[PDB]
């Protein structure tokens, strides 16, 4: 049992709500919140953007200095770091954003790194401004991820068709 609630559950184990999933984040105070980041964890708009306003700046800072130690995550790849005021943990996962022309096979990979967790709130990756499709984006998502993954989707409309659309 988890403190999540008002999820539609689509399979054994992806759950899906209409939510913020920055006032998602700040209600249930969950162990992993997975953040879709690029690979310079520049933290401008969407879901990044968003995340990082509501740490004050914090969630930037600490990834500034992990990009100087350590460098560029890679497309599909991920990092962990602090979850600030918003979780325990942000996984910083990096989708392929189709605005850069990056191969939408990654996004896949990408989910993979979901499975290192076993409970996750979460966006859909690649979605919003990262320009993927997001019905694409859940079907993946169902395919490759077998944690548990409570996906908070920010728009009402969006939400609908995801969830009527569903196979
Ligand atoms: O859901 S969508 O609009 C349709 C694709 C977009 C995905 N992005 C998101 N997904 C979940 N929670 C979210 N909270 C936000 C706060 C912001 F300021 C900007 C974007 C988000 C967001």
């Amino acid at each position: 049992v988890n403190s999540f609630s008002g999820y539609l559950k689509l399979t054994d184990n992806v759950y899906i709500k209409n939510a913020d999933i920055v006032e998602e984040a700040k209600k249930v105070k969950p162990t992993v919140v997975v953040n879709a980041a690029n690979v310079y964890l520049k933290h401008g708009g969407g879901v990044a953007g968003a995340l990082n306003k509501a740490t004050n700046n914090a969630m930037q800072v600490e990834s500034d200095d992990y990009i100087a130690t350590n460098g560029p995550l890679k497309v599909g790849g991920s990092c962990v770091l602090s979850g600030h005021n918003l979780a325990k943990h942000c996984l910083h996962v990096v989708g392929p954003n189709v605005n850069k022309g990056e191969d939408i096979q990654l996004l896949k990979s990408a989910y993979e790194n979901f499975n290192q967790h076993e409970v996750l709130l979460a966006p859909l990756l690649s979605a919003g401004i990262f320009g993927a499709d997001p019905i694409h984006s859940l079907r993946v998502c169902v395919d490759t991820v077998r944690t548990n993954v409570y996906l908070a989707v920010f728009d009402k409309n969006l939400y609908d068709k995801l969830v009527s659309s569903f196979l």
